[PDB]
């Protein structure tokens, strides 16, 4: 049935938690709101200019020296305070988020993370100045200080083995990592990135370094995923990319930055996370500033239709996506994180499409716990009935008809 398609489909929500610190406890409580809401995913950005989780062993191999552990862990909190020195704090541990994996998991609950290159890394090119690599970022109107530059191999080898060491980590706990692309040298060339590549003959040696992260991550079998901005920018294809990376597609650009159609993606076989920007909240966004405000993305996530793309009209272009995402950013990092404000985004988009999220089973998985090794014959056929009428395939719609079964459990356990 479609019923069963639907809730196959993937319901992710997207935190910022490279630009701004999440405490592993305010993690865990997004995942369980995830989980009542009937999401299927957690997608978390630990590397978004800043980089905000460091692995017990973070020694590097590259250029033919070795990084020692605690020389890299150094540069890496030196190189996160400097984009953005956090009252809150600086970096997840791996014991953190081993548990927000486990924690998630135990929910049905999936992580994907993200540790953005070669946009998007204030952290890591501070890291490598401090390692001995010198002038890392890329060089345009200006100095870059989010970019890497494409032909400074040593910083390059570097971020392959760093991006490497942390895809080790999440082979075997999550099924997708995240290595984004997006918005090259934004700071550097007035937001004309892949203008810039294409016109210093660069590009090519971009999706050079893209399709090296997307095989990275199939040899330790994870599912690549990046966003769209990259990929065959102005519907040109002189320049090849991978074709297994799941993309996540957010916006066709503006004027001036022509980014590919999902049309003209979807014609070379690429599959879609709609991770459309309408849905899009950045914390402390007000009416005013326009972009992504609360109340906005509450509207669209009711006049935007669940399957549709950005820049195309619903049914009417009809594209192939195995679900879709809402996004979370702290631009500013400095703005506050309330709580309300994203459970409230994060109900909205489940209550505009209750055939595609999943039902609340946190209390059926709580009634299931009550259940002993053995504690009378009659009454134990009436919790083995009512542990046989469960139905976990139930719907957001659904919420009642589940109430129902659990409650019948509840009435059952209470049997001698
Ligand atoms: C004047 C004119 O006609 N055109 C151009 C301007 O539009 C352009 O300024 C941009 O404005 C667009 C809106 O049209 C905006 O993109 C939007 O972002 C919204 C949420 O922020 C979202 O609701 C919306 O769907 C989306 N796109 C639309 C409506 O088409 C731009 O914001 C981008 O890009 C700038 C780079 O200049 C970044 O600073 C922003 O952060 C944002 O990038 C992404 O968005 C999130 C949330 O903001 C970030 O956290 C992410 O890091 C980032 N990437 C991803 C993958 O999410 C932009 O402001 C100007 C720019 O010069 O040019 C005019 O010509």
């Amino acid at each position: 049935g479609s019923h069963m398609e639907k809730l196959a489909k993937n319901k992710v929500i997207s935190i910022d938690a490279g630009r701004k610190y999440f405490t592993l406890n305010q993690l865990k409580r997004i995942v369980d709101k995830a989980s009542e809401l009937g999401y299927s995913d957690v997608h978390l950005l630990l590397g978004n200019d800043g980089l905000r989780f460091l692995l017990d062993d973070m020694t590097i191999t590259a250029n033919g020296k070795t990084y020692a552990s605690d020389d890299v862990k150094k540069a890496i909190i030196e190189g996160t305070k400097a984009y953005y020195d956090d009252p809150n704090g600086t970096a997840l541990t791996q014991a953190e988020v081993t548990e927000l994996i486990e924690y998630a998991k135990s929910k049905d609950i999936g992580l994907i993370p993200a540790i953005n290159s070669p946009g998007h890394m204030d952290a890591m090119l501070v890291a490598m100045e401090k390692l001995g690599i010198k002038n890392p970022q890329a060089h345009f109107d200006k100095v870059s200080k989010t970019t890497m530059d494409l032909k400074n191999e040593e910083a390059m080898n570097f971020v392959k083995a760093l991006i490497g060491k942390y895809m080790d980590f999440f082979a075997g706990k999550t099924k997708i990592f995240n290595f984004g692309t997006d918005q090259y040298a934004n700071d550097a060339t007035s937001a004309q990135g892949w203008y810039y590549l294409k016109w210093y003959q660069l590009y090519g040696k971009f999706a050079e370094y893209a399709n090296t992260l997307a095989a990275m991550a199939k040899e330790r079998g994870l599912q690549p995923m990046a966003f769209n901005d990259g990929f065959y920018y102005e519907d040109k294809d002189d320049v090849q990319f991978d074709k297994d990376v799941l993309i996540s597609y957010w916006s066709k650009g503006w004027w001036g930055y022509n980014l590919a159609s999902p049309q003209y993606l979807a014609s070379k076989g690429y599959k879609f996370l709609n991770t459309n920007g309408d849905w899009y909240y950045i914390l402390g966004q007000k009416p005013e500033d326009g972009g992504g405000f609360l109340k906005k993305a509450i509207e669209n996530t009711g006049k935007t239709p669940f399957n549709q793309l950005a820049s195309t009209k619903y049914p009417e272009v009809d594209l192939p996506t195995v679900g879709s995402m809402l996004s979370i950013w702290a631009d500013r990092p400095s703005a506050e994180y309330k709580e309300e404000e994203i459970f409230e985004l994060m109900t909205a988009f489940a209550d505009h499409n209750k055939d595609y999220f999943r039902a609340n089973y946190n209390a059926l998985r709580e009634e299931l716990a009550k259940i002993p090794t053995n504690l009378s014959k009659e009454s134990l056929e009436a919790l083995d009935a009512a542990k046989t009428a469960l139905n976990y395939n139930l719907n957001r719609n659904k919420q009642a008809e589940l109430d129902t079964l659990v409650a019948n459990l509840k009435a059952a356990l209470q049997g001698l």
